[PDB]
DNA sequence: TGTGGGCGTGGCACAGGTAAAAAGGGCA
DNA sequence: TGCCCTTTTTACCTGTGCCACGCCCACA
């Protein structure tokens, strides 16, 4: 009868409690192959996994992961601990890590800036402004060996390696359906409970997701890009400029096999499809 | 009294970007 | 091997295709 160490839902049979931890566990799809740990990405799980191959690291106790050197693994521990050693002589701000802290002082007088020349960002050190101005170069140094495209970083060319794999790494215990992401594997569990955390300030309607929130909102703040450059109409979705540019040509793309009608959207030729069900 | 389709948007599982957290590593 | 900048990994954001609604209307 505890609270979930995930969730803090207040579960109160011991029973009843651990029924409710399997349900978190394909949150966590990365076993260590000699003690079992479970951990969200395979990157962690490496993180983790060093335990067992060096002898010269220092792993922390609350997550299992291990670093090279002692300082490394109490700047970790900050995580579990809220500690906040750096902070701020001029206004007394405290931050977990001294880069953070470093990154503040930008808005103080006197700090070494290094400023960008194609936008307004300004950055605490070099290797952060090189890094950013990447984005003004488009250079995307990892390839897929697979798809040609680049990515700013290894984890990037991986992660975008689901389109090349459709491997769908999380579990929902409840349905059984997979997800490949955690955080859509999350909303999914939110889906189930009806958690709608993300409430819209002005219908009050609430969203699992942060992206389903922000675009209904796109109605109350009249944002509507892709104007018609024939009849002017302006939509949301760069998807309905492609509908409605089939109403002036007279598209139909999608027609019914058996109708032998045609529609200029899919979700009619489901929708007629179905009366033939 | 009914059908059914345009239609503007909700639900969902998703990619790929930048901002930021977090682990790495050169100097000494 | 800690300071402190570098480099990697993750969180946060924005925009997406497909399907499904449920409202509005001409018109069986
Ligand atoms: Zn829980
Ligand atoms: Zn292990
Ligand atoms: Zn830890
Ligand atoms: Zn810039
Ligand atoms: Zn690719
Ligand atoms: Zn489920
Ligand atoms: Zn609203
Ligand atoms: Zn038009
Ligand atoms: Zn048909």
């Amino acid at each position: 009868p505890h609270k979930c160490k995930e969730c803090g839902k207040a579960f109160h049979t011991p029973s009843q409690l651990s029924h409710h931890q399997k349900l978190h566990v394909g949150e966590k799809p990365y076993k260590c192959q000699e003690c079992g740990k479970a951990f969200p990405s395979n990157a962690q799980l490496s993180l983790h996994h060093r335990v067992h191959t060096d002898e010269k690291c220092f792993e922390c106790k609350e997550c299992g992961k291990a670093f090279m050197r002692p300082s490394h693994l109490l700047r970790h521990q900050r995580i579990h601990t809220g500690e906040k050693p750096h902070k701020c002589k001029e206004c007394g701000k405290a931050f977990r890590y001294d880069t953070q802290l470093s990154l503040h002082l930008l808005t103080h007088a006197g700090a070494r800036r290094f400023e960008c020349k194609d936008c307004d960002k300004v950055y605490s050190c070099a290797s952060q402004l090189a890094l950013h101005q990447m984005s003004h170069t488009g250079e995307k140094p990892h390839k897929c060996k697979e798809c040609g495209k680049g990515f700013i970083s290894d984890s990037h060319l991986l992660r975008h390696q689901s389109v090349h794999t459709g491997e769908t790494p999380y579990k929902c215990k409840e349905c059984g359906k997979g997800f490949r992401r955690g955080s859509e594997l999350a909303r999914h569990q939110r889906a189930h409970s009806g958690d709608k955390p993300y409430k819209c300030k002005e219908c009050g309607k609430s969203f699992t997701c942060t992206t389903e929130l922000f675009r209904h909102q796109k109605v109350h703040t009249g944002d509507r890009p892709h104007k018609c450059k024939e009849c002017g109409k302006a939509f949301i979705r760069r998807s309905e400029l492609t509908h409605h540019e089939r109403s002036h040509s007279g598209e139909k793309p999608y027609e019914c096999k058996e109708c032998g009608k045609t529609f200029g959207r899919g979700s009619e030729l489901s929708r007629h499809q179905k009366i033939h069900t």
